[PDB]
């Protein structure tokens, strides 16, 4: 059962030279790249539609400022249970073995975003890959 | 308390060039290779005695076809709590940090098999290493 | 984004890299050498057109390989980027290099990097007008 | 919220050539080295003040003998939630993805020690870095 | 199993590799170069006999090392496998190679690879009759 | 601790290595070549003094870099350690080496290793009297 999920490689991954290292972990898990776009500086409006459900929260503007402070890469990966499986690779900073667990230490500069559900994926994918 | 467990490196590991990568993780955990046999194409009868407890299940024939579609390696590792420890390294595809968690994405082509118990180990070891 | 430099070069990550899951491995070596990405473009199957202009010099046989699977064109920036990355690409006989460590075929060699300032300019023009 | 924790790289890491591999995992998690001391052979009295809460336990002398059988490195790392985060990287031998999980197989020769609490950290840091 | 080629060579993964836990590291470099395994044999302690025939040319001192710990003999297949793998083995002074990156001793050098077509044939015969 | 040898050399892990989080990566390559650590010293900011004596030969510009961020001085021991580690350090153009794979600047080059027996002795004296 193939699925497609959207993944974002945040500006901090570029600053810390962890782009290849992050994509590699996903690649080694056997997921394929269907679509890919490189953003030297993603358009703010595009960032705000993506994080719109956090529109009423405190760090919304900062997270937005951050997502626009460096290049970004948006990828559409394809694979079996891709959405759930990749969301797990991403993990969290308190779980070693995952991407955020082994490489991140901030809840804002967390190197990567992966769709968390089917709806979220279809919406997220339509945003960066209309 | 030393133990010996049986490990199988499945055909997909060869197709995907992950043989060294899998053995390395076990090696780095400090387990030693006691016995090793390389099978360009393991004999089907040997495969069926090994998966005989699944003899009445749907994917039995397919899993069997798969295990005979490429080379295989059978290894007997030795170490403290080897059986339980290695079974954990193997893990599952939903748990990053483990072998199946970081490299597999199918419940059939799961790159590796590790004995799941003492009895299973003694029986499995007598099968590939009579 | 420190990486930045005094030279711009074109890199092509070939289909075989995708089939053998070495895309990251390859990009990692360049990234660790501290070169930055200026432009990047992914093609599920680069246009027959561009492949022809690029190698415009068994021509059709290789062209077929470069069009089979997907490719990624990248523009790297850094000091002496052209030469340095070329050395990273290396060849099938030189261990320590990308082709040296990961490839064993003169056509299916995983990656392409501009060999000269002239090449780089034309190559960047073909993939990034 | 920065914190400082104390970390010890045990003699076995040296024997097994895993010093860089262990420090690398901590480094990649983005923690910085504040202080560092290399001990060809740490002084026994220093080892006993550190493991003094185990003074009445069976393996106390052995663990002590071991900690003095090879070189050791004491490091003070600094980062956000450093104490808790690094304690997690260290993990245990039953949890792959962590340092002990991927590289250790003995509860004594466990390659690394990381402070387990703030008090433990302040005390441990005053011990090796008075 | 694409790897396949036009040449067959013999590799010996020495005891020190096992003691230093570099067996996988070593096999990985060859596997990433895309060479396939044809034959493989593990010896908890290769026969004194075979060690003698192999190096049949301080002879006894080295023979002792090759018989101390375990060894793994492997037959690799690929285009120009003999030469290519030999270059991967390299030497103690050449970084980027197996011996170059991982060894620092002329006897205890982790791995052996056939140096020529003739050698390869005889070596494969000794370990894989 | 087998590593041990017949030669002693001095290594400096520069500030850029810390900023780019390559300290372990660098130390790992030497450790895998099986060299052992004899002496080691971490400096949050090595003394202006020592930097001057070391390079005592734009002098002030480089001295500033070596004093900006932290550094780690290490004394490695092994057979032919001086030469061998020097080769591991290599240069910006040689892939497979530390500078070859990870650096792209003649000043900010991540690591320093004694180039000769004489150098090694003086360098070890400056950082480890």
């Amino acid at each position: 059962g193939l699925q497609r999920t959207l993944v974002l490689i945040k500006p901090d991954a570029f600053e810390r030279s962890l782009v290849a290292e992050i994509m590699g972990r996903i690649e080694k898990k056997n997921f394929k790249i269907v679509s890919m776009k490189f953003w030297s500086k993603a358009p703010r409006n595009l960032i705000e539609q993506h994080y719109k459900e956090h529109s009423e929260q405190s760090y919304f503007n900062d997270n937005c400022d951050f997502m626009v402070s460096g290049p970004i890469i948006s990828i559409v990966y394809e694979g079996t249970d891709a959405i759930s499986k990749i969301r797990r690779l991403q993990g969290n900073i308190l779980t070693p073995g995952t991407i955020r667990g082994d490489l991140a230490n901030d809840i804002r500069e967390n190197l990567i975003h992966a769709s968390d559900s089917e709806d979220s994926a279809v919406d997220e994918i339509s945003i960066w890959f209309p």
